[PDB]
């Protein structure tokens, strides 16, 4: 609808990569999560199993093991690193309202920004998941769970596969970014 | 769709920071809720498990914590915060079809609201649920319920950090709003 | 969409509280409905528990404390009092295709309508449901219940809160609407 | 959306009662069917209670006694009622593109046919569900139940509202119609 | 939306029972299975029920007796008899931005594929379903059920009702092509 | 929406196969996919069934023999094969905004890694799931399932028509990509 307009207006400004490249990620990004892997998270509680008989060591073994979705890990990563880049629309346009350093320097720490909030959520993934690999056993001891209770994953081959597309295209934007900063480093 | 369109309109009659920042942290609210909070709470009654065969109990212990929902809470909280500025967008479009104070005193007022349901719904939380973090575990004594029962929560986690996402927000923008009327109140 | 688009041609055409004041609070109760209240009511006959083994007790209770949910009167409601408004921009639409008194008697009548409208479903909400205030255990002893049996609400508390709010707003809604009808009485 | 700009153009193009309350009263129901009536029935056969442990049982019953849901029927009625119009805005707008009675014959004829498609429906109606009040208890002896079981309808007392006021409205646009059909009689 | 205004450009160009009449009974046909047909269907399996306790018996009966869905079936249908005029809408734009027989033989064509598309699809429907008519009861005794199980269908007579309908229609929108092809068969 | 705005530009910008007929076959398959496909595979979990009693056993056995959906493989294959024509897109916008062989050079490698990525997932799809027919019945002897379990696949036949038409579609776009190689290798 009127996201491909506002896009367009951010397109006209930006510089060789910025305006083709790492706008295509991003719609890409958005496209993967959107139609195909937000309904691959769509029981990942509803079908998730474990083998017990105590009232209540489901909902604690799932809370233990899946803090946060990866789902909304994602939603929550595009947000942030859409945001410098709206902040420029508007500074822009507030600019040309009351109307070389100025954009210069907006610009050079939009992508700086960029740069750390991807970053920042790929480690979280890291530490949080323990690696990109979705395993289909648990092992769960958390109370009220007697001893230790094995719990099942739903479709942990498929939200691999997903797992792996997304952590590898934020690191192609990161690389992206990378080469942009030495463009207007160079430049000096 | 629309709704983008309409902010352009206010987002051209605001000052420095009202025309960037407090408008940018307002769309940053609606994503949070509306793309990521909103699924996190979809199965909060259906998933609330309690350790008890007393019919309606369940009923009962599901509406004594959770007298009202966070992500309810949330949405009248958004609808106040934007209607000062709804109401002014009118007026000044009122006062453009029939055509210094008039607007100022309507603009410094707007902002006094804002501060006002911000700081209310902010202490609503706090109250009401004793705190920003959710438990595992609910002890529940009410009538039909047999002495103390056990109910577990669905997803306390995800919940706790969504919670302290909109709260940490909220209070960047009181403080917003607070120097926007330094602003006006050093100009004398 | 397309509805501010509508509400923006009849805003262009009211008086000074028409104008401004009673279309906020339709847009206000509009939101409210839809966003917030709309998914309290989700499973309102799905969380009706009853505690019995007869077969149909549970739907003949539900449907004899509950004749017409309270969405769907708030949606009833909100279509009879935009009708009228509805009325006057068709004719005079239809007025300007063909080209003082006529829209006076037009108008005045116009607020007319709204404000019987908007009582008689207030009335309809308290004789029905006895109070705003709704209860968690309802006693049923309809056929084939046998004597008298327990059934839980369910949400009883969010749903009273919700109920407060719209009832809240109809009121002031209709003191809107008397005091411009004194404002046209007195202009004689 | 775009509806009502369609609707906008057959405004343009009819006569005093056909401009502006038989289009109101149409939208009056398509707002009450879409908005209102359709969730009402959403669970009309998953609530259907049967008092049998013979399995089929609960879906002959359910197939005996709803031939037709109501809100299906309501669906096809408002599409009958509202392509004779259709067809004058393309057979206007094809006559426009070529270029008295080539549009009083198609203009007469065309609210011939919304009279007996609102008749015919009508009586469907009346026949198919033996008047407008829905029972709670319907008795089933169709094969493979044994002997005749008992079955319980889901919310019959709001579905008799919704019905009481599509028929009364419906009714309704039957006069205005052959109010119309009058007023093109007396010209002669 | 923005599918009415394609089909306006495809208005524009054709003959006359191929602007109004042809149209009208596709736009028809699409109305009746989206806002109608398709929730008749909505729980084909989910109330499939068949008499027996062996584990997969249900999966396989009813893949035995509806190897595809009478909606998936008119939805290819409608995309088959839709292509042909949408290659001509870009095979005609496509010469006039490049700038009798040309556009002719092409015209004519078009209309050749949507009677074999046409006929096609029905006569799919007669053989694989053995008529119009759908049974309450069916018969199965496809491995791993043991001898002969009885499994009943959901909602048999609606889903008659709405076959009928569309295989009326269908064969009327035979007959409208056959006469243009008549009509341009005349011209010589 | 606007999807078919924006392909409108991309139309004015090809050559005559690819204005047209690969055009069409893309619009082709979305359609098929989200209309009629999308809700084929929408209980292929919740209908899958397996004859044991180990917990956990049907978790292993539908992520065993579905890595990944047939509806998520396609809805990759179409981003992979629309996102080269989107690069072009926003290429020559790029160079338009800046002011033979830039254009040509891009042109054919950009329906070079079309006929890649669309023979790729093809390969993918024949390997992973053994051929283009789904079985009723899957043995599967992962751990947990003790020995070996039988389970049972939800609607085999359908999705299996699905899938050949998808394949022969797949095909034709393959065999339209090596033609207008061939146009533009004998220009050389």
């Amino acid at each position: 609808g009127t996201l491909q307009t506002i896009l367009g207006g951010v397109n006209k400004h930006s510089t060789s990569i910025g305006k083709i490249w790492l706008t295509v990620l991003f719609i890409f990004r958005i496209m993967i999560l959107v139609v195909a892997a937000k309904e691959v998270w769509g029981d990942e509680q509803a079908d998730f199993v474990c083998n017990t008989l105590q009232p209540g060591c489901k909902n604690v073994c799932y809370d233990h093991y899946f803090p946060i979705s990866h789902i909304r890990l994602w939603a929550l990563q595009l947000i942030f690193v859409s945001t410098p880049a709206l902040l420029v629309a508007m500074h822009v346009a507030y600019r040309r309202h009351e109307k070389e350093g100025s954009l210069w320097w907006t610009y050079t720490s939009s992508i700086f920004f960029r740069v750390i909030f991807e970053a920042a959520f790929m480690y979280v993934f890291y530490v949080m998941y323990d690696g990109f690999s979705m395993q289909r056993l648990v092992k769960c001891n958390a109370w009220p769970c007697p001893n230790t209770v094995d719990c099942f994953v739903s479709r942990p081959t498929e939200k691999t596969v997903f797992t792996v597309f997304m952590i590898a295209v934020s690191g192609i934007c990161i690389l992206l970014n990378v080469t942009e900063l030495c463009y207007l480093l160079i430049r000096y």
